[PDB]
RNA sequence: CUAAGAAAUUCACGGCGGGCUUGAUGUCCGCGUCUACCUGGUUCACUGCCGUGUAGGCAG
């Protein structure tokens, strides 16, 4: 935990999109800009959540420092959620602070992947493939998120992530794209 | 302690033949239904993606 880049904001109200209706353009005018625009000195955390409860946004929580992060107040890339949402600026974190565990993974729940992959793997066809395939172990990641549709269909899709524990100490460096720690230790403020 | 107490009705059969219901007719007349709006139900709790074995870049 050495950096000290805690940006907080809120959340606008709007009447033309649910809270899906403006997670999936929050996932549209994020991963591009973590990607296209890019930076290993920039993410995001997710210290505000629930199993339950499902809270998936609350609050402004991101993780950027001086010069990485020190463009996220004054970036034109994120204009236009100015009738449903906000942002803020860095601030002087103190010593003793905590690391959240989280996970921008991809979850597989496919009772048929055996199949689709026998289809071009193994010629095992679904009449006669239900004799060890994986009927149920490929369970889904129940959580709350976004509903992004795909050219799959208009309906909105779940948003599977794993959340992790909380540990004292702390590990600096780079995550995945997404800001999941793929190996380092996500910030919780 | 009951008008108490008891009991075998048996057997058989030809209903049958006939027939003109006819003819007539005006249902007329009238009408304002009127206003109002946000499905991305998740047209599967996930399709389809490197290992059929639990880790993953995708149209998100």
């Amino acid at each position: 935990m050495a950096m000290d880049h805690y940006l907080d904001i809120r959340l606008r109200p709007d009447p033309e999109f649910p809270p899906a209706q403006l997670m999936s353009v929050l996932f549209g005018k994020l991963h591009q800009a973590l990607v296209a625009q890019g930076g290993d000195r920039i993410g995001v955390s997710f210290p505000d959540l629930d199993e339950s409860r499902s809270r998936l946004g609350e609050r402004l929580r991101i993780h950027a420092s001086a010069d990485d992060l020190r463009a996220l107040l004054a970036r034109p890339w994120l204009e236009g959620l100015r009738d449903h949402l906000q942002f803020g600026e860095p601030a002087v974190v103190p010593h003793p602070t905590p690391y959240r565990q989280v996970s921008r993974v991809q979850a597989k729940s496919n009772p048929e992947r055996l199949r689709r992959r026998l289809m071009r793997r193994h010629d095992l066809s679904e009449e006669e493939a239900r004799k060890r395939i994986p009927d149920t172990v490929a369970r889904a990641l129940d959580l709350p998120f976004v509903t992004l549709r795909s050219q799959s269909t208009g309906q909105h899709f779940r948003l599977f992530i794993r959340h992790g524990p909380l540990q004292v100490t702390a590990e600096e460096g780079g995550f995945t794209c997404y800001g999941l720690s793929k190996g380092g230790f996500v910030p919780w403020f």
